[PDB]
């Protein structure tokens, strides 16, 4: 503790300054690992012993500790809290899969009630986290808690699932709509496992690299979108010239050109052999347009995107390593 | 069952030929590179498994809302989404054209999920895997050459 500097250790001063090169030093990492290990003395092979201890309380006594009171010492380490939370989340995910896979009855099953309890208590904990924030302004605590993206997506998912639950406890059609809302919602909870993955040394950097390659890829999404839209409009306006205006036109533009570049290159679905059906005027340009579009979208743009990912990997790798540390 | 165990054995004995192959100068290093590249690949296999499971659960729970609890459910989650990203993207088996069948509630979301799932699994993760294999090749090659010698 530093008396002159208002009871702040060097680590807190370094963190407040956003000094990445200081925290990422070897000594700071060793100190953080020692603090994370708590009061235990398992170094060579940990984690599995933590799982064995949390599953079997008698296994706690056969551990080496640092200088009755052993159980409270073990259970309050950060690592065992993390593993307890991870096991709880795995159980919640299993129950959320089970409730949506099988048929849903009029009133919720007990597993569904467990899922509702999990969501409600997690919302309560988030509310507690908001309420006990450091700044003294009740409006600035919300804006200082909405600084990450995970705690924003959690709020959105909690609100959406609450809306779906309220819609569920109704008659049959609104119950089906609530089921569809649950089906959409489960995707986010499955994706959220990357936050749990982020503890592992070799997975966090990969997640950060993915997060940056998303914005690296967002442009070659747009260019391929333009090419695909052009081809789709051309094929739709060549093959079918006698269609009344309907919203089905907006589906044929994006459907077939998108499914064509992913292996469903069908010469019978498009370019029909027109006993034999009558041939449309100017319909012999569809194979040529398709050939050019496939050549551009599968040999040029994807290879250029591969090159872009390849040549900017060292910088992103180093930055992600520093940020995770 | 005897011949099935024989099939498992012949799988292993066919794989065992690489130890004989590791005599030639240009084949031992490639095998010892394959081992470390598999060690690298396992992580992206895990991530793709998570994404695949998410899409499979969403599809199964959207399209069929009146199924019974059976072990066939654990197959439909993994089977079709895994075979989809390997060149079988048949848009007829997925999203049936709901004379015409009555549409399921929210049966239009499935192609919207499919677009994002294919975009992630064929344009992002595999390209990042290629980049990982590319930027960590020289040191692996040198170490493999030394260990073979
Ligand atoms: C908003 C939730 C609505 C739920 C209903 C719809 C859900 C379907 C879409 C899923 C959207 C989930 C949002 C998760 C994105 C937040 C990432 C983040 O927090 O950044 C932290 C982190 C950085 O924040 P920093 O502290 O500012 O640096 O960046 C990442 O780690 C990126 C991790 C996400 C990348 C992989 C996941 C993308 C998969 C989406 C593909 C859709 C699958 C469909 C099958
Ligand atoms: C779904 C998982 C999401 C949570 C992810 C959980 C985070 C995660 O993936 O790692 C935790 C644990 C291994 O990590 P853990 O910290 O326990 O132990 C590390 C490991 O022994 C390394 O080999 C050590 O050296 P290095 O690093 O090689 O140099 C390292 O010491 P250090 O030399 O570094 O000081 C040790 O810290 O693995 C499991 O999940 C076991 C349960 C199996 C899974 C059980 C379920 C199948
Ligand atoms: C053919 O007739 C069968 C019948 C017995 C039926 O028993 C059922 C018991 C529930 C059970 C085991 C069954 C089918 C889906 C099973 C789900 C698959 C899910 O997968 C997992 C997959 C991976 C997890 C990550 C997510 O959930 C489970 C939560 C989930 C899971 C294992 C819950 C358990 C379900 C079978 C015969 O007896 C008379
Ligand atoms: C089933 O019967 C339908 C009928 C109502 C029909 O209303 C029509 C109004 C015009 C509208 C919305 C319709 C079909 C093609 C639609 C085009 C698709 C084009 O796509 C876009 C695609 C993307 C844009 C970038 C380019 O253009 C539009 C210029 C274009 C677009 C959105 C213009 C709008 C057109 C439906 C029901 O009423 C009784």
């Amino acid at each position: 503790e530093l008396k002159n500097w208002s009871n702040a250790t060097c680590l807190q001063l370094a963190v407040a300054a956003k000094h990445r090169d200081f925290i990422a030093h070897t000594c700071s990492q060793m100190l953080l690992t020692d603090m994370w290990m708590g009061r235990l003395r398992m170094r060579k092979n940990s984690g599995l012993k933590v799982i064995l201890g949390i599953l079997l309380p008698p296994s706690i006594l056969s551990l080496e500790f640092k200088n009755g009171r052993k159980i409270y010492e073990f259970y309050n380490a950060p690592i065992v809290k993390f593993w307890f939370y991870t096991l709880a989340y795995i159980g919640y995910l299993m129950l959320f899969n089970y409730i949506v896979l099988v048929k849903m009855e009029r009133w919720p099953s007990t597993q569904e009630w467990i899922v509702i309890s999990y969501i409600f208590t997690l919302g309560i904990e988030k509310m507690r986290e908001i309420l006990m924030s450091e700044p003294g302004k009740l409006l600035q605590k919300v804006k200082v808690w909405l600084q990450e993206y995970w705690n924003v997506t959690d709020l959105i998912a909690i609100l959406l699932f609450s809306v779906g639950m309220i819609l569920r406890l109704q008659d049959q059609p609104f119950r089906s709509d609530g089921r569809v809302i649950y089906c959409v919602n489960i995707i986010y909870w499955y994706i959220r496992l990357l936050d749990i993955f982020g503890v592992n040394k070799y997975l966090g950097p990969y997640v950060m690299m993915i997060g940056k390659m998303m914005i690296d890829m967002m442009y070659f999404v747009i260019i391929m979108l333009v090419v695909l839209m052009s081809f789709g409009v051309a094929r739709q306006a060549i093959l079918f010239p006698n269609e009344e205006p309907s919203w089905k036109l907006a589906k044929n533009i994006f459907y077939m050109p998108y499914w064509m570049i992913y292996g469903e290159v069908f010469a019978d679905q498009i370019d029909p052999p027109c006993q034999l059906p009558p041939c449309k005027t100017g319909a012999w340009i569809v194979p040529a347009i398709m050939a050019c579009y496939l050549l551009v979208a599968n040999i040029l743009l994807v290879n250029l995107l591969i090159a872009v990912f390849n040549n900017t990997f060292f910088e992103v790798k180093s930055i992600s390593n520093q940020v995770w540390k």
